[PDB]
């Protein structure tokens, strides 16, 4: 089996042959991933329920961290 980074073969973030991230791609999906790149730090990526801080991208990951 193959641990593919992209769910669909059409995702340009992966090398069609390896199904893994291609050169230049930092991510293939995620709230903080855009055009195969980590979104800029502080990008709002999740609206918190209640009066709590909205979550923002770190600039170093594709996931949207939970405010702490």
């Amino acid at each position: 089996g193959e641990e593919c980074d992209c769910g669909s073969p059409s995702n340009p973030c992966c090398d069609a042959a390896t199904c893994k991230l291609r050169p230049g791609a930092q991510c293939a999906d995620g709230l903080c991933c855009d055009q195969c790149r980590f979104k800029k730090k502080r990008t709002i990526c999740r609206i918190a329920r209640g009066d709590f801080p909205d979550d923002r991208c770190t600039g170093q990951s594709a996931d949207c961290p939970r405010w702490n």
